Formats: structure tokens, C-alpha cells, sequence
């Protein structure tokens, strides 16, 4: 049952904004390691005395990296006169956020028909306001509400590139890197209690519901905005990875971004080539027993040679009644064992492909326990 | 005149420690962009609950990158029980430092015969103490005094790899990157007033003295520890780049690290190939007039083909009475227009090569003004 109960018209994931200590170095690392392109900037060179913000792009995926300058550069300004390109920015909030959680996602940003209506409707249905609707250069409206922890859901709407006050970087400083990543598939939040977190977000949005954790997934009408949310399952054998997150993150926050790749084989080859020269490390591979068993589960979908490629790259494979999902997980993206990244590609549900085709991999919890189980042998 | 008036036995530059928001991402960026090797770590995986520290190595050059974890991980510890591998570390100091100056150098570290004697003698000659002498695992003594701003001069001495509590990373996570950089040549500080800064550092060390600034250089007995210090020259046409530093840095701090390369041509080729894919940008090239004139200044030293290579890479060339210096400068290393890096190679003063052979490039201020001067033409 898809009740399509959204309370305002949501379109797509628009961007993810990281709050940094130093935006430059995270942006350069992420660019090289994910093959994302340096496409826009707002900083000193464009007259922003408040924050440094650098946008990376791959396909439809937009990663924004932001850090505060010294307040002494903008102590004279007031909000009416600000040189900030992003009006919700605040030195104190950014410094507090970062020193509390370390590097991670401040904003999950979705495009909507009308940011102002979306904010108003959201607040009227219980959303905590974070930044009111502000209109940028008669062209873009942006507003923010609290999602979970210090992560805000940012609404973005356009009259008719990224934001006013941002510049395009010309092709010379912009190396056309591309490892095949094309859009944001879903963003996952870790929370102390699932129940209330769900009730809060589905309450103001209208989104419907799509070892060591329970998890539910909230989705927009066409199910292209997918927001899973985890809670820890306490008391079990191995410590819950969700609780580990909450302890190292200092509370709730975004756990991982799933990035869709048009060719997860090329993406993972390119990313793995670069792991140890500035890129991202991947999580430990599953035992070969997992790939032996892959023929039984997915034989009618991937050839032996394709499945062979999966085991070279450590790619995981799940499937449900509608479709089949390929996935792999990076090790943490920075100092703390908190936020990480998933690479996914989905096979099926063709009509365009329906969002979430094949699920999110919960079968792979089971397939991995049993995987080692025989591997031990 | 070299009075060799050091007050304690100094050996070599030992390492440079960056204080980060996120040590991982700076360390990965610096590794790829400078071709430095991931050689040691102290962090959660080695039982440090206090800070994350990652050591990069190229030749004798050691870059250390450190960031604080959440205090909630070590709130139970006290200094006697600390899991920190670096005893001078302090969450509050690191967070304060970084939120004040942004990414930059916390510690210029030199090896000495006896860190404790060096600290004691230094304090008795006016040094401000920052961290007392602490002995690590009956093997290493480390102590810190204030150098300028929030930059400390760290003394390091060994009974007989980097530090106790650090692990070597095994060759698999350690890609043997190498672009030819071999040791730290000098570290330069920007200060509001040169006079008092000089008097303070030469006072406690015994080091002797070797447009828009005045600058003097302090040096150890064998002149292998070189510590230049700049002050702004106010009132001139173009704004002083030193004052710009002080305003964006929130006061005094380290301006640049000069890294000696055994083959500055290979280094700069490798670095430039990577500028726009995660590496470092370089400062604007000088006009060809500069390279036309190079034959007149340095014709008896570099061939036409070698000089040709210089103009491909934007390498600058200076020389004094003793030797000849090749140099180039990176754009800032992070968000703020503060700290940058110089690549140098020195020709001459062979006896081993004497430190500082050929100077530091002050002639190149003159050669560049006159360079454009005709270039404009
Ligand atoms: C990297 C770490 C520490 C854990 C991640 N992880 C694995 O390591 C191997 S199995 C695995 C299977 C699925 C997922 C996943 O993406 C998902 C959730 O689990 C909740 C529902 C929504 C959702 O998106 C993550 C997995
Ligand atoms: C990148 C920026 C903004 C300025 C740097 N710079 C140039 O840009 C071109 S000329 C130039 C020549 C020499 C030096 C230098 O290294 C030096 C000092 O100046 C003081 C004495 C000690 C010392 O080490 C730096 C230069
Ligand atoms: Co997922
Ligand atoms: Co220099």
C-alpha cells in the first residue's frame, strides 16, 4: 500500500551539506576518492566573508562542504547585510555542531515545489523550525526544519545553477573526474528511539513507511526521497553498531549516504584503486562462501562472470520480490566511527526505475552470518 | 660570523604537527598531494581515546595530523591514566586553537640531545613553558615551549620509531608514495612585531641571526634548524601579505614550511599533475620575462634545457654569494589565506651541504617586480 500522503510536493534529493572544520581539505579528499567534480564555490574569492563552501558534483549528486571563517571577517555585518550565500549559516552553530559530532552531514536537502509552503505546512504539522524561508535573489527559496539530532531537512525550490552567490568554477580548476556515481539514493539516520523519530518525521512530512538494530524507511509519494532511520537493539551479543554510532557521534545524526552508481563495477574499481592514495577505505570483504552461495540466490540475474566481478570487489547482493540490489560499504569517512558511504546499483522495477527497487539489503545481515558460519566450517 | 651560541645541543628538524578538525581527511589530502607515505598512527584502533593522530613521511620529513575525539570517550581518565600518546594534547586547547586559526601548524618539533635540559635551559632563558618534560615509555622525552602565537617549539630526545603509543602501519594500507621530498628545510613564522619576537626566541634558544615585510632568520649552531620570522611593513602600496595573514589567522602563527626536494623537477611535475584532482594548487607563474632574464643570473649554473624546465613548472630561482636556490610556492593549504608550502632545492655549499645554501629568495622579490615591469612593456 502506497498511500501517497505527502503534505507538500516533494521532487528529488537536491544536495547534501557537510559541516567541516576545513572545507577545502574534505572537498579535495572527497573529490579524488569518489570521482566528484569541483563545480561551484562560495568563499572569500566570491565575496563571502562568513563561510567557505565548495560544491562537488557527480551526475545528479551534489556534495556541499562548508566551514566558517573567522567571525572577525564579518563582525560588522548583520543578517540584512550578510555576505553569506547560505542564510541559515551560523558561525556558532557550525563550530558547535562540528566540535560535537566531528565531520558529518548538517543538511539533507530536497527540492520541493515551494520551500515556503513546505516549511509552513511542516511547522503546522509539528516540525521544529531551524531556519525560516528566505528568498535568494528573487530566484531560490530555502528553508530548514529539524530532522534528527543536529541534522536539518533543507527544502529548496526554484522559480525557473546551485545557489545565488555561488560561482561556477571554469574548466581548468575543474577536472572532469567521474567514477560513475549519478545520484543520491537514500540518506540514513541513527537515532536513540525509532518510534518517536518516525512519528516526528512522518508527522510533518506525510512520508509513508516503505543484527543490532531495528529500522524503518520513510518515503515520499513517488518514493524517490527515501529516509531510513535506525535505532539500536540493546542487550545482544555483539555491541550494536548503532549505539556505537551514538556514543562516538554524541547523539543522533546521519549514519550513511547511499550513492547510486550507473555501473557499480567501474565505480568500485576506480574507488578501490585510490583507497590508499587519498581515497576511501572499504569495509572488510565477506568470505567466499558468500559468493559461492550467490549463484543460488541471484543466478537468474547475474552471470557467473558478473558474480565473479562482485567477489573481486567485495560487492554485496540482495534482492526482494520486485528487484535486485548490489551494494558495498566504505569504512568511516573521517576520524570517528560514525558516518560512512554505500555504493548501490539496482536491477529491475522498470516502467524509468521505481525508487528503492529491491530494498536496502536487510537480507544481507542474514546471508553474512550464515556466510561465515560455513566459512568457519 | 657564526657565533654558534646555542644554549643546548640541537640536532635536526624532527616533525611538524598540524592541529585539525578531522585528521583523517587532511592526512589523506596531504598524502596524495605531496606524495607522503602513511607510516604511523595513534587513534581508537591503537587505544588512544583522546586524540586521532596520523603520521605521513617522505624522506626525513614527518607531517603529523592530529584532531580531538569527543571528550566523552576519555572523561574518566586523568593525566596519570591518559590514553593519549602525546601528553601535551588537550581537547580544549586543540579545539580553541583550530576554531581560532583554522587548519595550521601547532608544533614545530626539533630533535635535541636532551629534551628536559633543553626545556629547563629554555625556560631559564625566558621561554614560556607550554608542556613540561614528559618521558614516554622510558624511551622518549618531549617538552614544549611557546614559539609565537599558539605555535609551540617542541623538543624531542631519544635514549637510543616515531613515538611510543604509535603503531607502524603495515605495507598494504601504506602505499609507498614518493614525489622526491626529503626533509624540512625551514619553517617561517608571521608575527606582528619582528623585534620582540626575535629577542624572545634567540633569547631562550641561543640561535643566531643567519615588498611588504621585514624578515630575519634564526639558526642553530650548524644552521640546520632555520626559523625565519616575518613582520608586516605597513603603509605601502599593495597591502602587506603578512598583515593579511595576521587578520585571517587571528594573530601570529606559522606562515610556511619549506620542504627540500632531491629533484624539484620530479616533485613539481608530480604535484602539478595532481593539483586539480585532490592535490595542491600553486601560486601564479611569473611572466616569461623572468625566465628570459634567468640566463643572465644563473647561466653558469643551470643549462638552457634545465632553465626551460623551470619555466614549464613556474619554478623560481635565486642565488647569493655561496649558492643557488630553486623554489616554488603553493597556494594556501586550506580555507584561509594563511599557511602555504614552499618546495626548494639548493645547489652548492658542498663540504654534505651546508644549511641554507643560497638563502631564502629575497632577491626574487626584486626580480619579480622588474620581471613584470618589462613584461608589461
Ligand atoms: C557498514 C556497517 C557497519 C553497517 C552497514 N551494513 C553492513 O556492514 C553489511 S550488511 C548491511 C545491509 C544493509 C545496510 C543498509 O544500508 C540499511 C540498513 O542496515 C537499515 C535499513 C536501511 C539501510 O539502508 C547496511 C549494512
Ligand atoms: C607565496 C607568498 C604570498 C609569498 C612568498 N613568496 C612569493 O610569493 C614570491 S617571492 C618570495 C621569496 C622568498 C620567500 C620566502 O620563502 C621567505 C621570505 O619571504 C622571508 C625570508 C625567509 C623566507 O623563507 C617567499 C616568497
Ligand atoms: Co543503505
Ligand atoms: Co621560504
Amino acid at each position: 500500500k502506497n498511500p501517497k500522503s505527502d503534505k507538500f510536493k516533494v521532487k528529488r534529493f537536491h544536495h547534501i551539506e557537510f559541516w567541516c572544520g576545513d572545507a577545502t581539505n574534505v572537498a579535495r579528499r572527497f573529490s579524488w576518492g569518489l570521482g566528484m567534480r569541483f563545480s561551484a564555490k562560495s568563499d572569500l574569492s566570491t565575496g563571502n566573508m562568513v563561510h567557505a563552501s565548495y560544491l562537488l558534483t557527480s551526475g545528479d549528486l551534489r556534495f556541499l562542504f562548508t566551514a566558517p571563517y573567522s567571525p572577525s571577517l564579518s563582525a560588522g555585518e548583520i543578517k540584512p547585510t550578510t555576505t553569506a550565500s547560505i542564510p541559515s549559516f551560523d558561525h556558532g552553530s557550525c563550530r558547535s555542531f562540528f566540535s560535537s559530532h566531528g565531520l558529518g552531514v548538517r543538511a539533507v536537502a530536497i527540492e520541493v515545489e515551494d520551500a515556503e509552503s513546505a516549511f509552513s505546512i511542516s511547522v503546522a504539522n509539528g516540525a521544529i523550525p531551524s531556519s525560516p524561508p528566505i528568498v535568494l535573489n528573487e530566484a531560490v527559496t530555502i528553508a530548514e526544519v529539524k530532522l534528527y539530532g543536529d541534522v536539518v531537512l533543507r527544502y529548496v525550490s526554484y522559480k525557473a545553477e546551485f545557489l545565488p552567490g555561488f560561482e561556477r568554477v571554469e574548466d581548468a580548476s575543474s577536472f572532469p573526474l567521474d567514477y560513475g556515481i549519478r545520484r543520491l539514493d537514500h540518506a540514513v539516520g541513527n537515532v536513540p528511539e525509532l518510534g518517536p523519530a518516525l512519528t516526528y518525521v512522518a508527522g510533518f512530512t506525510g512520508f509513508h513507511q516503505f543484527s543490532g538494530l531495528n529500522s524503518a524507511v520513510l518515503a515520499s509519494n513517488d518514493e524517490m526521497v527515501l529516509l531510513p532511520i535506525n535505532e539500536p537493539v540493546h542487550g545482544t551479543k555483539r555491541k550494536s553498531q548503532i549505539q556505537t554510532y551514538l556514543e562516538h557521534n554524541e547523539g543522533a545524526g546521519l549514519q550513511h549516504l547511499a550513492l547510486m552508481s550507473e555501473d557499480i563495477f567501474r565505480t568500485l574499481r576506480e574507488m578501490r584503486k585510490r583507497s590508499s592514495i587519498g581515497g576511501f577505505d572499504f569495509m572488510p570483504s565477506p568470505p567466499p562462501t558468500y559468493y559461492q552461495n550467490l549463484k543460488k540466490r541471484v543466478g537468474d540475474v547475474l552471470s557467473d562472470d558478473q558474480i565473479k566481478e562482485c567477489e573481486e570487489l567485495g560487492i554485496l547482493v540482495d534482492r526482494d520480490d520486485q528487484g535486485t540490489l548490489l551494494q558495498i560499504f566504505t569504512k568511516p569517512l573521517g576520524d570517528r566511527p560514525t558516518i560512512f558511504i554505500e555504493i548501490i546499483q539496482r536491477v529491475g522495477c522498470m516502467m524509468y526505475q521505481s525508487g528503492g527497487c529491491g530494498g536496502f539489503g536487510k537480507g544481507n545481515f542474514s546471508e553474512l552470518f550464515k556466510s561465515i558460519e560455513e566459512y568457519e566450517k
